[PDB]
């Protein structure tokens, strides 16, 4: 019920921000992509951490919505024909399949810009800086994924692990960090913990994709299923220990529930 | 010499920011696009206005570089095959023709993110807010241009004029505004003046494209060459009067020089 109340608040704000104003297919596409589904783990983490810390709900919801809009945009661009060429996303036709590649490209851009606009509402320069740094890292990570796949190049294990930390880890690092910055607490350790969480999250995604299936450089391909799973499990344990040590009990239980869901796959 | 010193400083900062660090083709592509050419009118306006106002040079150069990186990114995405499908840009092969559509898409995204990162360095929330609002407007303008062309829809003259004000006017509005915000002066009138300047700028671009040539909804197509040119000339006169009235003499002379160049086409 807890998680539901939080998700409903996020859904409502997303619908407000993305309500078309200019009779554009591009607006409709942004709204489509943002509402087709999503477990909303990223905004849920932000909101739950902020509750644990007692951060003002309005600034926290602005962060949570920003992260989700950004996430949405990143999936639109990843799905595009030049990149991953996904016909489907969340069991629904992809943005470009629904609206055209032109409209989908623009929708992705719009969503990123709206994400920055939400962050800017907070009026906290450190959050603006961190979010901007996070965006660029995510981009670097996506570029590495594309290039590692498509270039004839040497790709070390360390390079794959960095690509995970950038492509997936950076946005979780921000989710873990941003509530601490809003509280006026040092966020350096939480940022690293969030990055580890994101790496573990990506690994569990790789493993799900294998089970679901019943070129791309993945950590599972590089080190094997057993080692990859060991790395993910270890990082996840570190995250749980770190979260408990900070006394963040709502967040701890949220992370335990996510872990049980992974375990039940 | 004046304009040259300023442009060289911009070129140098752009090369610093875009110096690759990760051995990525995406990094190389961002640098390629940002350095293939450009008259650098947008950063030159920012730097010149800031000089007239006596604004601290470091914060001003961060704004100027941000605007140019953003501009660069917007041209990469416009050129892409789903949008305008340009084989050339500044007389050089386009980003996607040089590096691939995947790499070009990512380069555009990277440049926008770097632009926001530069803005965030300033530590001024009003600048962050204005820049973010500007980005979204520019996106709306591009969407309108694409959709007006491709949809079977009624497009009024007012809609075309709004599309100009968003697609081209918004970024100039920001260039005119940002130095006033950095000075702690009310920027509302300068923002409107910059928007008018951008509309006139777009119209002169339309007219150049006709002369150069010796579907898309343009103001020239809607109202005709004579009326369009009259609108541009009138807006430009308003801008010159407004700039002189604020005592911004370096900027006034820069704008007169740009106008003479247009006149000599």
């Amino acid at each position: 019920h807890h998680h539901h109340m939080k998700k409903e608040k996020v859904e409502e704000r997303i619908r407000e921000i993305l309500r078309p104003g200019w009779d554009l297919l591009t607006e409709e596409a942004m709204l489509y992509s943002a509402t087709v589904g999503g477990k909303r783990i990223r905004p849920l983490l932000v909101l739950t951490l902020g509750e644990d810390l007692g951060v003002e709900e309005e600034k926290l919801l602005d962060v949570a919505v920003a992260v989700e809009l950004f996430h949405t945009a990143s999936l639109i661009h990843d799905d595009l024909p030049p990149i991953d060429n996904a016909d489907f996303r969340r069991g629904k036709p992809s943005c470009h399949r629904t609206y055209g590649e032109d409209i989908a490209l623009l929708a992705g851009d719009g969503l990123f810009f709206l994400a920055f606009s939400q962050i800017s509402k907070i009026g906290n320069s450190k959050i603006f800086e961190e979010f901007s740094e996070t965006a660029y890292k995510l981009l670097l990570g996506e570029a590495m994924d594309v290039e590692f796949e498509r270039r004839k190049m040497e790709v070390s294990q360390e390079m794959v692990e960095r690509m995970y930390a950038f492509k997936t880890g950076a946005l979780f690092a921000f989710c873990f960090s941003a509530p601490f910055i809003l509280k006026g607490k040092d966020h350096t350790k939480m940022k690293l913990l969030g990055e580890k969480f994101g790496v573990a999250f990506q690994i569990y995604d790789d493993l799900k994709d294998i089970l679901g299936s019943f070129e791309k450089v993945t950590l599972v391909k590089k080190v094997g299923i057993q080692k990859a799973r060991e790395m993910a499990d270890k990082y996840y344990e570190e995250v749980l220990k770190g979260i408990e040590s900070e006394g963040l009990f709502r967040t701890l239980f949220l992370l335990k529930e996510l872990k049980q869901m992974v375990e039940e796959r």
